[PDB]
C-alpha cells in the first residue's frame, strides 16, 4: 500500500525509534491501507537525517513488510515515491509496555487501576506468541524487553523495536565508545561474552520481559548490581561453577512459573524452553497457578 502524506493529518508525537520519530495521525478516507476517522502511527525521517538514516530507515521498511502477526506490530503502508520517506502501523493507543504496567498494581484478592495474576499471564502468553512467530522466520529480535512492547486495547500486545538511544530507557543499555550499545541486563550469558544472537538468547531475554511482567515493571532486572557486576555474572555463566546468580522469584510469580523462567537461564541454550513451549505454559498450564 502507498499513501499520500497529504492525505494523513498529524496529530502529536508519539515517541522516536532509532531512525525516525513517531507521529499520530488521522486518516479520513482509508481504503489502500491493509490493516470518527482512522487513528494510525506514521514513522518520518528526523528533520536532520543523514544520507545514513536514509539508508537505515529504507532497510527498516524491508525487515517490517515481513512481519505479519497478531502480536507483532505491522507495516499498514508506505507513503509514495514522491514524498518524504514515512512508515504507517497501527496506532496502539495505550502505549509502551513498561509505562502502561507501571501505572498498575497488582489487584488485592480480599479490598487506581489494577491487573489481575490471570491478566499477566495473558500478556505475557501473547508476546510468547509474537516470538513463537519471529522464530518461525528465523528473525531474531536482539532487544526483547517491555520497553520495546506496544499495548493496543484490552491488553492486546504487539512486539515492536524503539531502537537502543531514547534517553527515558539509557540506564538499560551499556556503551562503549566505538562498540555496539548492549542491553546487557536482558542478555544470556555468550551474547555479552561473544556479542552473538540467536533465538535462544531471545529465550533467555523472554525470560527477563517475563520476569519484567510479574515485577509490573517496577523494577530493573539486576537492579541494585552495577553494569559492571552483571557483566562478570556472564563470566561466572561461562565458567559454571555454580557462582552464577539469578533474577529472583517476583511476589506476583508462583514457584512453577518462576521455574519456568529459570529454565530461560539456562547456561546450555538448547536446554532453554522454546516459545512454542512458553507459549502453551503460559496460556495452560499456569491456569492452575491462579
Ligand atoms: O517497530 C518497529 N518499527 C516501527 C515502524 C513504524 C512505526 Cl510508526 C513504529 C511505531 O513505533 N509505531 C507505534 C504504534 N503505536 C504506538 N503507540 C504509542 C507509540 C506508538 C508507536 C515502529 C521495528 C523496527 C525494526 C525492527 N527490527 C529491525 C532491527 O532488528 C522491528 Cl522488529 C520493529
Ligand atoms: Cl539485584
Amino acid at each position: 500500500v502507498d499513501f499520500p502524506r497529504s492525505r494523513l493529518r498529524f496529530k502529536e508525537k508519539l515517541g522516536e525509534g532509532q531512525f525516525g520519530e513517531v507521529h499520530l495521525c488521522e486518516v479520513d478516507s482509508p481504503q489502500d491501507l491493509v490493516s470518527h476517522p482512522l487513528l494510525v502511527a506514521v514513522k518520518i525521517l528526523r528533520p536532520d537525517a543523514t544520507k545514513n538514516a536514509r539508508n537505515d530507515f529504507l532497510k527498516e521498511v524491508k525487515i517490517m513488510s515481513r512481519l505479519k502477526d497478531p502480536n507483532i506490530i505491522r507495516l499498514l503502508g508506505v507513503c509514495v515515491q514522491d514524498d518524504p520517506l514515512c512508515m504507517i502501523t497501527d496506532y496502539m493507543e495505550n502505549g509502551d509496555l513498561n509505562q502502561f504496567l507501571s501505572a498498575h498494581q497488582l489487584e488485592d484478592k480480599a479490598a487506581d487501576p489494577t491487573i489481575s495474576y490471570p491478566m499477566l499471564l495473558h500478556v505475557a502468553a501473547q508476546i510468547a506468541s509474537g516470538m513463537r512467530y519471529l522464530a518461525t522466520l528465523n528473525f531474531v529480535h536482539r532487544d526483547l524487553a517491555t520497553r520495546n512492547c506496544l499495548v493496543g486495547e484490552n491488553f492486546t500486545i504487539k512486539i515492536a523495536d524503539f531502537g537502543m538511544s531514547r534517553n527515558l530507557y539509557a540506564g538499560d543499555y551499556y556503551r562503549v565508545q566505538g562498540r555496539a550499545v548492549l542491553p546487557i541486563r536482558w542478555m544470556a550469558w555468550e551474547c555479552i561474552l561473544m556479542g552473538k544472537f540467536t533465538t535462544a538468547s531471545d529465550v533467555w531475554a523472554f525470560g527477563v520481559t517475563l520476569w519484567e511482567v510479574l515485577m509490573l515493571c517496577r523494577a530493573q532486572p539486576f537492579g541494585q548490581l552495577t553494569d559492571e557486576q552483571v557483566i562478570e555474572n556472564a563470566g561466572e555463566f561461562f565458567r559454571d561453577q555454580g557462582r552464577q546468580v539469578y533474577l529472583s522469584r517476583p511476589p506476583a510469580c508462583p514457584q512453577g512459573l518462576y521455574e519456568l523462567m529459570l529454565r530461560c537461564w539456562s547456561r546450555e541454550s538448547e536446554q532453554r524452553p522454546p516459545f512454542s513451549q512458553l507459549h502453551r505454559f503460559l496460556a495452560e498450564d499456569a491456569l492452575n497457578t491462579v
